């Protein structure tokens, strides 16, 4: 089976075999999570959401509609993904921009990926990256300081 | 009436109808919050706080003492705010700076808005930006990445 | 004693007098918590770490195994601190990266600190920057936007 910290609220039942999802978290009910991810304290999943197998969410992330991340992608404390480019308040898009991170991409702390963005495979995103921009498989990419 | 969250801890009594206030969020007794707001997970209000009618606060979101948000302002999740400049552990300001984020204006996820900013009407705050001086109305900044 | 909140999930006993854990905090077992601390909303703190005295860590922020914070340290909301240089889910390090942040040193709100660092007695660390080498006792950096 899988782990739900009682300190979580997981609405979802779509969630794989060895997951662990610590305390604080919220997974609402139509997220689907693949087998041995472990989703760290204080996360948010929405409903329009996939996970893969082997996905590390660390501390502090939130999973939006319309966001998708594959096997044994890593995501970092405290990185934001987007679905709308230009917010407004109480202004829903008809459909919210898409997001994939490909398998085993790795996205570094407190990086920010906008939203209709394509991580490719075994990517590498460095701490506090603004990713406005597709990053390539493969591909080292962070923001100049 | 309002919708308080039963994991959410908020102790203000001065809450607009139609606020919706989500888990594990933080609301201390003096913040006065306005009608159809969302306070998504994982917030945290202070006391010295005023937020309009009409305003998205997305998770990961803490409203600091000085700080006041006007109608129908969007703020993306992991956004920072910040009351005091040259912050040291235990050294309180006698008088906390404000920062004042004005009607309809829009906050990218993980933006960072220095103490004693003013945000102008509509303007939109790239995703990501490191904002140090005032924004104009209806202006898009970004930080150069 | 110290006062740890009820909605915290606090499992450290070496906590110091005076120190304030707040709601929806996680203190795993062998943390080491100074006197006179202030631990804000919504923190995880791991088992390998120590935080000195009168230490301020506001919301939103994770110290990971294999992070010393010393006395009188300010860390911001939504800082982030990092142990794997190049992380990749599932892969872990044989020895994690250390950081520390010396005595009176302050971290600005959103900033980001790589790992292996070390930041210096009484330095100030700008709000979003990213700290990428240490950074000398008393001196002041900021990521240039
Ligand atoms: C991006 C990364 C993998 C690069 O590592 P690296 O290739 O060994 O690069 P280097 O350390 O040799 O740095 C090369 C240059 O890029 C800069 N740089 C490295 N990472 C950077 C980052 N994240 N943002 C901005 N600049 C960065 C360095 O300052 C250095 O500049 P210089 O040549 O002017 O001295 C790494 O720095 C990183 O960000 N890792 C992610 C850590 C993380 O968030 N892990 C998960 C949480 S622990
Ligand atoms: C700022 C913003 C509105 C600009 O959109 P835009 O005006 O259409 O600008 P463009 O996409 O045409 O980009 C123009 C340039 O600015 C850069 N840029 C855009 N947004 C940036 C950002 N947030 N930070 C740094 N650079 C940015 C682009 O890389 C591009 O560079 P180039 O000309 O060298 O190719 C948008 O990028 C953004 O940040 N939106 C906020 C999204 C968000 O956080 N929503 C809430 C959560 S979903
Ligand atoms: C870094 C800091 C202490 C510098 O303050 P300062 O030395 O008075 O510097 P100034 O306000 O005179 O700014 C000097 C320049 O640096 C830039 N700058 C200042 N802080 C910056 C930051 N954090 N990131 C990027 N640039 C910054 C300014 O835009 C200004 O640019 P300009 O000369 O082109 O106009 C301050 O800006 C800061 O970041 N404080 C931390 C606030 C905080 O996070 N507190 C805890 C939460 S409330
Ligand atoms: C800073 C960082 O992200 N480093 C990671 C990287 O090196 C990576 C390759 O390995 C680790 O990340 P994992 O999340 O896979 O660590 P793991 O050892 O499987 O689980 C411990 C994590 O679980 C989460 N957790 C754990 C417990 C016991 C808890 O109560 N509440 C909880 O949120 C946060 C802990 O850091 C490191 O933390
Ligand atoms: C990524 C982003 O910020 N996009 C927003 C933007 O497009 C904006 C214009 O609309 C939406 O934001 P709202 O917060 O107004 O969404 P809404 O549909 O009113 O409410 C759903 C949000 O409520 C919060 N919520 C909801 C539930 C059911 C919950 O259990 N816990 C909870 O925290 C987080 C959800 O994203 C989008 O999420
Ligand atoms: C924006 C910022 O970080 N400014 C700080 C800086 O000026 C600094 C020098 O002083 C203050 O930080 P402290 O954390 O030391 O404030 P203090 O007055 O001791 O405690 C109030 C903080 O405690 C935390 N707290 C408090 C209560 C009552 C709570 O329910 N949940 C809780 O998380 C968050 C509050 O901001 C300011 O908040
Ligand atoms: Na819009
Ligand atoms: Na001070
Ligand atoms: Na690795």
């Amino acid at each position: 089976g899988h782990m739900i910290h009682k300190l979580a609220d997981v609405q979802s039942k779509n969630i794989g075999s060895g997951t662990r999802i610590w305390q604080f978290c919220v997974v609402l009910p139509s997220a689907i999570i693949g087998e041995n991810c472990n989703i760290c304290s204080h996360c948010f999943i929405e409903n329009d959401v996939k996970i893969g197998n082997n996905v590390t969410i660390k501390c502090g992330v939130q999973i939006w509609d319309g966001i998708e991340i594959e096997d044994d992608v890593f995501i970092g404390p405290n990185v934001t993904f987007c679905n709308d480019k230009y917010p407004r308040s109480k202004q829903y898009p008809k459909e919210f921009s898409k997001t994939i991170i490909k398998k085993g991409a790795s996205i570094g702390a407190n990086a920010t990926i906008l939203p209709g963005i394509t991580i490719g495979e075994n990517a590498m995103i460095g701490a506090g990256a603004i990713v406005t921009k597709d990053v390539l498989p493969h591909v080292t990419y962070y923001s100049k300081i």
